[PDB]
C-alpha cells in the first residue's frame, strides 16, 4: 500500500506514487522528475491529473505516451493554484526537469517536498527565503558523514582535461560515456565541446535528449555515429567485453577507447582526491569511474536543513530498515541541537 511518506496531509495529493493503482482519496498525482523508480507505473492508460514541470511533461508525452489531457505542466518559481491549494515548483538541481514542491495548506502549514535534490546555497535565495517551512520531506540518499564528494565543476574539469590530453596524443582514440537515465548530461557535453565534436548516440537516446529544452541542442548532438568522436552507450555496455565489441563496430576507425562511468558514490571517495583518480586498463581500453553526483553530499544536506530549520523531517530515501531509520533520526537531532531550532 501507499506509504505515508508519499502522501501530503490536508490535501488529496500524492508525490511520486504511481505504482499502487488508484490511491483512495487522491485528486492530483505530482511527479518530481523523470527517473524510473519515481514514475514507476505511469503509461498511456493513466486517466488522473499529473502535475509536473514542462520538461517532465515532454518526456511523459513522448517517451511514455501519456495522453496530453492528463499532463499539467507548471512553470517554475510561480505561485499556482491546484485543486484549491497554492503550490510552487522550484529547481531541485538534480536531472533535467527535476523539481522540489512547496505546498501552502489551507490551515497555514507550509510543506517542502524535495523530490531528489543536490542541495546548494543558491536555494537559500529562492522563494524559500520568504516564509517558514514546518515540514520537510527530504532526499536522504547520502545522509551519513562518510559521503563526501567534489563539486560538479571539479569533476567536469578533470574529465575535459583527461579526454583532451588522450585524444591530442592519439587522434585515433574514441571517447565513450555510459548512461541509463536522464541526468549527468554535462559529462558528455563538456567532453564533446573540448574535442570539437557532436556527441553521437542511438535513436532512442537522441529522442530522450530532444525533450530536455537544452539550448542549441541541434548544434551539440547527432545520430550519425561515424561522424562523431564522443559516443554514448548503455551503462551495461561500459566494460572491457562490451567496449572491445563496440571497437570492432567502428571498422578500424579507432585503435584506443577511453571511457567514463559516472557513478554516484564509491568507497574510493574516502581515500583519494579527484586529482589522483586512476582507470582500469586492459590493452588499448581504459575505464574511468568519476564521482559525478546529482544528490546532496552529507555536508550539503546538513547545511540546507540547518538553514531551513524545519519543525519535522520525513525521510523519503533509505526508509526500509530500522537501522537506517534510527541512524538518520540521530543526525537530525545532532543538527537541531547544534543550530538551536
Ligand atoms: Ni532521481
Amino acid at each position: 500500500t501507499c506509504p505515508f511518506y508519499k502522501k501530503i496531509p490536508g490535501t488529496g495529493f500524492t508525490v511520486d506514487a504511481f505504482q499502487y493503482g488508484v490511491v483512495e482519496g487522491c485528486t492530483a498525482y505530482f511527479l518530481t522528475h523523470f527517473h524510473s523508480d519515481h514514475y514507476a507505473g505511469l503509461s498511456k492508460h493513466f486517466t488522473f491529473p499529473v502535475y509536473c514541470s514542462e520538461i517532465t511533461g515532454n518526456l511523459l508525452k513522448n517517451k511514455l505516451h501519456v495522453q496530453e489531457q492528463y499532463i499539467h505542466p507548471l512553470p517554475l518559481d510561480t505561485e499556482c493554484i491546484v485543486n484549491g491549494v497554492k503550490v510552487v515548483l522550484l529547481d531541485a538541481n538534480h536531472c533535467p526537469g527535476a523539481v522540489m514542491i512547496l505546498f501552502y495548506l489551507p490551515n497555514g502549514t507550509v510543506i517542502l517536498h524535495t523530490g531528489d535534490f543536490r542541495a546548494d546555497p543558491s536555494m537559500e535565495r529562492s522563494l524559500l527565503a520568504d516564509q517558514k517551512v514546518h515540514m520537510l520531506y527530504l532526499d536522504t540518499t547520502y545522509c551519513s558523514p562518510e559521503y563526501t564528494f567534489p563539486s560538479q565543476q571539479e569533476v567536469i574539469r578533470f574529465a575535459i582535461n583527461t579526454a583532451f590530453e588522450a585524444v591530442t596524443l592519439n587522434p585515433h582514440a574514441l571517447v565513450v560515456c555510459g548512461t541509463y537515465s536522464i541526468g549527468k548530461e554535462k559529462v558528455f557535453l563538456a567532453i564533446a565541446d573540448v574535442l570539437g565534436s557532436k556527441v553521437g548516440m542511438s535513436q532512442e537516446k537522441y529522442k530522450t535528449l530532444q525533450c530536455l529544452n537544452i539550448p542549441e541542442i541541434n548544434s551539440l548532438i547527432t545520430t550519425d555515429m561515424c561522424s562523431s568522436l564522443v559516443h554514448l552507450l548503455p551503462m551495461m555496455q561500459i566494460n572491457f567485453k562490451g567496449l572491445q565489441s563496440h571497437l570492432k563496430k567502428c571498422g578500424g576507425k579507432y585503435n584506443q577507447i577511453l571511457a567514463f562511468r559516472p557513478t554516484g558514490w564509491t568507497h574510493s571517495n574516502k581515500f583519494t582526491r579527484i586529482a589522483d583518480v586512476i582507470p582500469q586498463t586492459k590493452g588499448n581500453i581504459s575505464i574511468y569511474g568519476i564521482p559525478y553526483s546529482e544528490h546532496s553530499s552529507y555536508l550539503e544536506m546538513k547545511r540546507f536543513v540547518q538553514w531551513l530549520k524545519p519543525q519535522k523531517i520525513i525521510p523519503t530515501v533509505n526508509v526500509g530498515t530500522w537501522k537506517s531509520r534510527s541512524t538518520m533520526e540521530k543526525y537530525f537531532r545532532e543538527w537541531k541541537l547544534e543550530a538551536g531550532y
